């Protein structure tokens, strides 16, 4: 009846900050159809990072808030990933 002393962190690059949800796998990211017509941004970002974080579809593409360090973006401009 005890133990549970572990730790998810890797880093000290706090930021907390938004980012998109594109992972490591494929490698890129397609904007939405609609501005705001569809959950594919929070699905896509429910099971991956976690629940508490969420996401619309943004302007540019599916703009995921309340990622963790892991999260993974994709530093690009308005084009088609490498």
């Amino acid at each position: 009846m005890r133990g549970s002393h572990h730790h998810h962190h890797h880093g000290s690059i706090e930021g907390r900050k938004e980012g998109y949800l594109v992972s490591k796998s494929t490698g890129c990211k397609y904007e939405c159809l609609k501005l705001g017509d569809n959950d594919y941004c929070l699905r896509e970002c429910k099971q991956q990072y976690g629940k508490s974080s969420g996401g619309y579809c943004y302007a540019f593409a599916c703009w995921c808030t309340h990622l963790y360090e892991q999260a993974v973006v994709w530093p690009l401009p308005n084009k088609t990933c490498n």
